[PDB]
């Protein structure tokens, strides 16, 4: 609830997203480590907290939405009113952040995760704290509209290992891709 987590999947060519959808195939493996990873709170009764922009919520199939078990805080400036499913809706990462930090719901929120936007992305390493970024790297060549900042490995560093967090080389449909965790704290 202090510290934060992004996590993102990336191309070779630091790319993510491609005309509303990602630019590689379904990597339905890829999902069930997301689904895990920001599922997974570490305390019984509290629950992950999933921050994402507007444009993401809308991705994620309807009947997917809200991702269970965690608590969906969608990101808009031209809504006003929280579209359906939507626990809360928030006017900026700060309202968002301020938010989550409120006695009423620290007591039940564990882990916060960032999980989509470029710009939230942006906003969310372009601040101080201890901050985790979970970046599934698929080791291949795609064609995305998008991206993702660089890692400034002066300002993060990378975990040797990490709990619950395999780091051989996975692949599927013929697409490889490994697991790493980088980490922040100023
Ligand atoms: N595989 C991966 O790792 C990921 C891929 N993606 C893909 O990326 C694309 C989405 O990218 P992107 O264009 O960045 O969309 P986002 O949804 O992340 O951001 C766009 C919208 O989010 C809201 N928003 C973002 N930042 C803020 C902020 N700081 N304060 C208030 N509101 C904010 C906006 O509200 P408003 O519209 O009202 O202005 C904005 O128009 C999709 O195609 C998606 O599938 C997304 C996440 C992860
Ligand atoms: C568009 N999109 C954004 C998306 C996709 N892959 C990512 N992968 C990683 N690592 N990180 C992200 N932030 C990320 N974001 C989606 C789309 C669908 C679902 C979704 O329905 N997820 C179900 C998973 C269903 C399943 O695939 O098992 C869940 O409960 O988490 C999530 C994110």
């Amino acid at each position: 609830v202090r510290p934060l987590n992004c996590i993102v999947a990336v191309s070779q060519n630091m790319g993510i997203g491609k005309n509303g959808d990602r630019p590689w195939p379904p990597l339905r493996n890829e999902f069930k480590y997301f689904q895990r990873m920001t599922t997974t709170s570490s305390v019984e009764g509290k629950q992950n907290l999933v921050i994402m922009g507007r444009k993401t919520w809308f991705s994620i199939p309807e009947k997917n939405r809200p991702l269970k078990d965690r608590i969906n805080i969608v990101l808009s400036r031209e809504l006003k009113e929280p579209p359906r499913g939507a626990h809360f809706l928030a006017k900026s990462l700060d309202d968002a952040l301020r938010l989550i930090e409120q006695p009423e719901l620290a007591s039940k929120v564990d882990m916060v995760w960032i999980v989509g936007g470029s710009s939230v992305y942006q906003e969310a390493m372009n601040q101080p704290g201890h901050l985790r970024l979970f970046v599934t790297r698929i080791m291949q060549e795609f064609e995305s509209d998008t991206f993702f900042p660089e890692i400034d490995l002066g300002k993060y560093k990378l975990l040797p290992e990490y709990p619950g967090v395999l780091s051989e080389v996975q692949e599927e449909k013929g697409i490889k891709y490994k697991f790493e965790v980088y980490e922040k704290k100023d």
